């Protein structure tokens, strides 16, 4: 589709069988969940963003599909403020920035 | 244009008279530029993200051309990691997610 950013670009997406709502968000390299029990291996993993660093659940090879999109890549699991889809899927599942 | 999300979305931007490099942040809410002497009144603020809050200075009507398209709204300013053109302003040069 194309979304606009009057409001947030929130999505729903599917992951581990359960669905989410989440936030596209072209600032974030990875891609990070608010805790959640994921299956899957997992490595601990630190991630950084405006206020600091993070300790995340580094999930490899996870199956998401992102507004019917699927995508298999790196998921992190930790205490982000909200769930956010970050590059890594975006090219993925095609998307990109127009104006 | 149209900028595929394979490497950070970086644009030059012009503010204040001075040329910057700032991401397109879609999961940014507002705008944040790293600490830049900008005159006018201003309002202090928080923004949170991964790893808490920083304090920001808020000054609004505040002018930025975004690959030559022009923008007026709020800025924020303070000592963020990284310069984000937030929803607020990329509303304003018509810029989509597209997948
Ligand atoms: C020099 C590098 O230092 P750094 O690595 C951190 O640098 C950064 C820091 C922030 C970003 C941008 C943010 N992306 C982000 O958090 O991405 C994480 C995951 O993917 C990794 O890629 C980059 C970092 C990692 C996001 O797009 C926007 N944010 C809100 C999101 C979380 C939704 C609420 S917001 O910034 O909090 C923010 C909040 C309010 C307002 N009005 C404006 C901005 C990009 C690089 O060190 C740590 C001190």
């Amino acid at each position: 589709p194309q979304i606009t950013l009057w409001k947030r670009p929130l999505v729903t997406i599917k992951i581990g069988g359960q669905l989410k709502e989440a936030l596209l968000d072209t600032g974030a390299d990875d891609t990070v969940l608010e805790e959640m029990n994921l299956p899957g291996r997992w490595k601990p993993k630190m991630i950084g963003g405006i206020g600091g660093f993070i300790k995340v659940r580094q999930y490899d090879q996870i199956l998401i599909e992102i507004c019917g999109h699927k995508a298999i890549g790196t998921v992190l699991v930790g205490p982000t403020p909200v769930n956010v889809i970050g590059r890594n899927l975006l090219t993925q599942i095609g998307c990109t920035l127009n104006f």
